[PDB]
Formats: structure tokens, sequence, C-alpha cells
């Protein structure tokens, strides 16, 4: 279901977010 689709831009979304945490 929408987990599937979940891990796929969580992935993107952790460096996005990750971007935030190394700034």
């Amino acid at each position: 279901v929408f987990q599937f689709l979940g891990k796929i831009i969580h992935h993107v979304g952790n460096f996005v977010h990750g971007f935030s945490h190394v700034f």
C-alpha cells in the first residue's frame, strides 16, 4: 500500500531533511 510509496519519498526526504541537520 502507501507504505511502499512512503519509503520511496522518505528516502529522498531524508536527504532534504538531513541537509537541514547538516545545515
